[PDB]
């Protein structure tokens, strides 16, 4: 299997979120347990108060390095569906608060610059 790579259309970048429905223990062990020094910041938050529904997972991270969508699939897998953030460290790092659960706490408020 080969495949070509480029600039085309998307571009990599270093934020990256992820959304998982349903999500299991080992899924969010996994993402979880991931290498915090490998993500500058690293916001994780649990969303399931609705009885009769199951858990969904939702969370943003901020990638040390520029990274493609696919490429970054091989961290986030792809049974993960992900999606590129937008906003300031308050807007992401609130958004991911916003379930009113956290499941992970790690990395730096990394807020965007150019004025």
């Amino acid at each position: 299997p080969s495949k070509k790579n480029g600039r085309s259309g998307p571009q990599p970048h270093k934020r990256w979120v992820f959304t998982l429905n349903n999500p299991s223990e080992d899924e969010r062990k996994k993402i979880r347990d991931l290498p915090i020094s490998l993500f500058d910041y690293f916001i994780v938050g649990e969303e399931g108060n609705e009885e009769g529904r199951t858990p969904h997972l939702q969370g943003f991270a901020n990638f040390v390095k520029k990274q493609t969508f696919n490429k970054v699939k091989w961290y986030l897998g792809a049974r993960c569906h992900i999606e590129k953030a937008k906003g300031t460290d308050q807007q992401n790092k609130e958004y991911c608060s916003k379930e009113g659960n956290l499941l992970m706490e790690c990395g730096a408020p990394r807020s965007q610059g150019q004025r």
